[PDB]
């Protein structure tokens, strides 16, 4: 089926019968036998695999059949590379085990000093540690990368919980322009390709304009299926993204994964406006730039909430005092700088005890009464929230018999920075500013999501009005 | 001037003038003339350069004569590695330089180069990646060094305040006595060992039983002063520290250490009670963890107390809410698992206001009653701790002044082959000497401890003249 907007969601990326030409690649069974090939494994490998012909020292070598013997025997799932000259020239020579199937993937040596990465492994361990800000990190090593590696720009993005994600970072050359603050939909990253960001840590794209070298047999005669290249290497790109690539002008691509956990976190996307390829063993280099960061940023944001709840149960204990001071909340709550107004990023609150009604930052009287109605369907329900109904609403009760209630409020997602001052026949949603356009319609009436803390405290002020009004 | 037990303290094991025997070293200066060279060098490189020689391109060999020059074109600290064959053998080329002086060793090659570096890292950087428990980090992480290396037994040691350190993880054999919970004397690592150890994430002793391979010229005569040895990887080791390992049944050693900004905060130490040796390719693939894992425990110690900070204003809130709903600053303070009890960490509280007093899990009065008879001496203070005194450490502050408002936080005391200086150099002899360096003190007052004493006596400051009404 051919691959179009309406189909490029479920689009498999992953068994695309083709590769990159960079390589060359050779599938085998459980037992060795050649299943397949890419029509150019004699490009450059001088034999043929045959469908149905075997491993031979006369084709490949001993180090390689050394290793691939290892891995038809090998206890976990085989992964592994090999140097060794194949032919007339060098080759780096890595395979992996996939489901039932074996694959072998070939690329040529394109002749790094290891002493001086693990050197400045050291200009961002400690360039960050004085910063302690997952936004500088970020914003750190996304400079460094892009000196070691010489991509012409490259990007860090951050995926929020609708998998969207955003540029938070950048670095490129000043002679091209800049997609920081940049807000792409959950659209734009499918299913079935994330899911292949988080298996892999890096990504890599010779050339965005290449042909797809087809791998013959189309199917694997075993299962009858077509083979599933999810950790391969060489692995074709979609057709509907390289037309994206070369819309934006931008001919290469590596991505370095973060990976949280189970989530896609954030990715390091390296374009280069020419065909830039690298050497396998500082891919594997790269790849060790991904777990870092997945390991600082881990705790960075698990070191950063603890500070939210550190100053969010400060001005909880200043409302304690303030309120059995002189007695009547309506006035601790309504406090600028500490007090509930502040104390959960909003556009503004309501508190209402009895008939009183202070609307703190607003008018929102007549929202909070809709807000109320609609919570006599559901009585015993002492918590609500949502991000679309001014849309936003977040409110506890922490007294039945008086009315006793608190609510903040918020408007649509606000860009927070924009940007003023060649097409494709698939149409002009392929580009940046399409991309942004069909975010704009998803956030629509949609506000800013209650975070995972922003509830954690909205559920603890509750626990003290509770105590606090009662007595 | 031969190094016993009241020297060693001082030796300089930084310029000791000698390698190890299973590489060879050649220093140079600036413009890459030879200053001197090991003894070894033949028995392992091919050919011998003279004092004051230039390069032997005989010797050496293209790519690293293309290491080198890049090395004396460039000032700072410079740092590199190659492989190649020099002689019979091939050799990893691992130059650095300390001040002015160039220095060139050379290991032996017994291979993946740029795969095995990378693939060992993602071995063990994902260790860290697991937990959020900062115990677990370092009971882990030297499991899985033990089976990455076939080490016969891996430790883990926290180095506290007093730099007296404590083991903390451990997997033996099951033949080996256990070394769990040993406390020793931060004078056991003497003050320029605790330096090399922390500018230096790794350090490999081959052989404990080796005979030094001692380098000559001995004095560099640009400065006339014994060569600095620092950065290096085949530096000799410490008389003293190889009688002591040669006492535990121990002739091969691999640390890895943990720096926390400019402290050694930990290590982890790797023995084998037969020469063991590891690949360079390898070290480094732990080196880069050193950075990492220091970066680890970085957060995961700046975050647990970001923790105990959270549970004091939260618990601050408890007695804040029980005296205030109320007139009881006694009964609030009282409580179990709120207020001075378990606020900070303690063996004993003690409050005081007038004619009262009240004291959580002993008899305190009678001290506390001391504590002030001496604060009588500069009345102003409203702050007061130190870990020497019975019950031996006191945390103490004033929240009224009018009727002696005083509150106390009390803690105890904490908890056949030999050699030619002594026994004391043994697991059982530091114990010892430790057992005498911490008694009379007790459980230091951390940073963090002060920072909440302070936040609970501002906190009683202002319910006291809050009964203004
Ligand atoms: C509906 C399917 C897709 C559309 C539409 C599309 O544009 N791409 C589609 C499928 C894939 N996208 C893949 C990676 C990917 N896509 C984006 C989308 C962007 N949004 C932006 O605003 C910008 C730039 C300003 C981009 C590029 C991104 C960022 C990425 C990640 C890699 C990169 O940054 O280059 C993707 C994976 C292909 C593969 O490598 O196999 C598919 C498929
Ligand atoms: C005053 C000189 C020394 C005394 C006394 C001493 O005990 N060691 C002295 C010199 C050096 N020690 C060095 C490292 C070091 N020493 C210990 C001592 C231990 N105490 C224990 O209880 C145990 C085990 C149960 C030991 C091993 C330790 C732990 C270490 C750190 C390295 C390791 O764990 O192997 C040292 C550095 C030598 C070097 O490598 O240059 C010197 C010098």
């Amino acid at each position: 089926t051919p691959v179009t907007l309406a189909n490029c969601e479920d689009e498999p990326i992953h068994v695309p019968g083709a590769i990159q030409p960079h390589g060359a690649l050779v599938t085998l069974r459980a037992d060795g036998m050649v299943l397949a090939a890419s029509e150019n494994i004699q490009a450059l490998l001088g034999f043929v695999a045959s469908p149905g012909s075997y491993l031979t020292q006369e084709q490949v070598g001993p180090e390689v059949l050394r290793m691939l013997e290892e891995g038809l025997t090998g206890n976990g799932p085989w992964s592994n590379s090999v140097e060794t000259r194949i032919g007339e020239h060098l080759f780096d020579v890595i395979g992996h085990s996939y489901k039932e199937v074996f694959y072998l993937e070939f690329e040529i040596r394109t002749a790094l000093s290891i002493t001086s990465f693990t050197l400045n492994a050291q200009r961002i361990i400690a360039q960050v540690q004085l910063h302690n800000d997952t936004a500088s990190l970020l914003s750190n090593v996304t400079d460094e990368l892009r000196r070691m590696t010489g991509y012409d720009r490259v990007m860090a993005y951050r995926f929020r919980h609708d998998d969207s994600g955003e540029v938070v970072a950048e670095s490129r050359r000043e002679d091209l322009e800049s997609y920081l603050g940049q807000r792409y939909p959950a659209s734009d990253i499918p299913a079935q390709a994330r899911r292949l960001y988080i298996q892999n840590p890096i990504r890599l794209i010779a050339d965005v304009a290449y042909t797809p070298m087809r791998v013959f047999p189309a199917l694997n005669p075993e299962t009858n299926e077509s083979f599933d290249l999810s950790y391969s290497v060489l692995r074709s790109v979609s057709p509907i993204h390289c037309e994206y690539l070369t819309n934006m002008g931008v001919r290469a691509s590596m991505s370095i994964s973060i990976v949280v956990g189970g989530k896609l976190w954030g990715l390091f996307s390296c374009h280069h406006m020419s065909p830039k390829l690298i050497p396998y063993p500082v891919r594997m280099s790269f790849q060790i730039f991904s777990q870092v960061c997945s390991a600082i940023v881990e705790r960075l944001e698990q070191g950063r909430i603890a500070e939210l709840l550190r100053v969010s149960t400060e001005r909880r204990l200043a409302l304690a005092r303030r309120a059995r001071d002189a007695d009547d909340l309506f006035g601790a709550l309504a406090h600028p700088d500490d007090g509930i107004a502040a104390l959960i990023p909003c556009d503004g609150a309501l508190v209402m005890l009895g008939g009183r009604t202070l609307s703190i930052r607003g008018d929102f009287e007549r929202q909070a009464g809709n807000v109320l109605q609609r919570l006599q369907r559901d009585p015993e329900r002492d918590i609500y929230h949502t991000d679309n109904w001014c849309c936003g609403v977040l409110a506890i009760r922490f007294h039945r018999q008086e009315s006793g209630w608190i609510f903040w409020f918020r408007h649509e997602e606000v860009h927070r920075i924009r940007w003023g001052g060649t097409i494709g026949p698939s149409g002009p949603r392929l580009t940046p500013r399409g991309s942004f356009e069909a975010w704009e319609e998803v956030v629509r009436g949609h506000s800013t999501p209650w975070s995972e803390t922003d509830l954690a405290i909205a559920e603890k002020l509750r626990l003290d009005l509770m105590e606090l009004c009662l007595n």
